[PDB]
């Protein structure tokens, strides 16, 4: 019980702000996760024999596609950490167990495809999961890994405190389907306006740790803007590899995903902040007020991009 995990100085102070990096070494992560769960829920909350074997199962099945890879998986967690560490009481036991590894788990086994490419290739996995296609699989791959032998990490749960931490997780994982984030902020921002929302009840809750999960999985929009703009080349090479997918069924994808149209990728990253990154971390510090931090970075990073517009880079 007496073993922590212990990082460099300039890891164990930068590892507790949003903007954090996990850095270039992959072998790293795992002990950084550790970390994480141990000053976040407790080092008693896990047996690390069991997490460690969970760990090691959830990187191996991440593939090496550009960005929804075993570092976005462990990138997700950490600004995870980072909220549920700014929001100390605001949270049960069970939800800081369930959420970090809901982080750890939410792209598990992703091909670097939109739910959209997997319908219109006619993949299997849309005819088993009609919508939020990638995302049940996810939840579906985190039970599989769960079930291996000496994997189960819940296992010292009672039998409704198991089924509450696997109905968090598969929320939580549903909740990273963007095409669900618009109307789950809409609605958030409606009851945070009229002060109809409600902590102590559920469906609130759901709908927050929903948000909560929209603004770890976007974060790469909330660092300083060398990572943000390196990330956003990682972002654009699975976009591409997409398009060409589509032109080989015979269909243009959208400017977004052609490659031959590069050039208003700086145009379609301020779409995307003002429909999307900027509308969720504005609601996220409405209800969070200590996560505040995200949507400066995030503010910050727009201007950045409308600077690249400008010629001025
Ligand atoms: O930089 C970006 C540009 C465009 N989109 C995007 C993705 C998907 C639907 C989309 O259209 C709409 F917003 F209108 F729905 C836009 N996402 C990002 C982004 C930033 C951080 N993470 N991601 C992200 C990446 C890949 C990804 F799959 C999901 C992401 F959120
Ligand atoms: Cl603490
Ligand atoms: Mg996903
Ligand atoms: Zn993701």
């Amino acid at each position: 019980g007496l073993m922590q995990f212990t990082l460099p100085v300039r890891l164990c102070k930068e590892i507790e702000l949003f903007h954090f990096d996990i850095g270039p070494f992959e072998n790293m992560w795992p002990g950084i996760f550790v970390y994480m769960v141990h000053r976040s829920c407790g080092t008693s909350c896990f047996e690390l024999e069991k997490l460690c074997r969970f760990i090691m199962s959830v990187k191996k099945n991440y593939r090496r596609v550009p960005y929804h890879n075993w570092k976005h998986a462990v990138t997700v967690a950490h600004c995870m950490y980072a909220i549920l560490q700014n929001n100390h009481t605001l949270f049960t036991d069970l939800e800081r167990k369930g959420l970090l590894i809901a982080c750890l788990c939410h792209d598990l086994d992703h091909r670097g495809f939109s739910n959209s490419y997997l319908q219109k290739f006619d993949h299997p996995l849309a005819a088993l999961y009609s919508t939020s296609t990638m995302e049940q699989h996810h939840f579906s791959q985190t039970v599989s890994i769960l079930q291996l032998e000496g994997h189960n990490i819940f296992s010292t749960l009672s039998s409704s405190e198991y089924e509450q931490v696997l109905e968090i997780i598969r929320k939580a994982i549903i909740a990273t389907d963007l095409a669900l984030y618009f109307g789950n902020r809409k609605q958030l921002e409606e009851m945070y306006q009229t002060g109809s929302l409600n902590l102590n009840n559920q469906s609130h809750r759901d709908r927050v740790i929903g948000l909560m999960m929209t603004a770890c999985d976007l974060c790469s929009v909330t660092k300083l803007w060398p990572v943000t703009k390196l990330t956003a080349n990682d972002i654009y090479a699975e976009f591409w590899a997409e398009g060409d997918e589509m032109k080989k069924l015979g269909i243009q994808p959208i400017p977004m995903m052609d490659r031959d149209k590069k050039d208003e990728v700086p145009q379609g990253q301020l779409g995307f902040y003002n429909a999307v990154a900027i509308p969720c971390y504005t609601t996220l510090t409405q209800i969070l007020p200590p996560t505040e931090p995200l949507l400066k970075a995030c503010r910050d990073n727009l201007s950045q991009w409308e600077k690249v517009i400008r010629g001025e880079e």
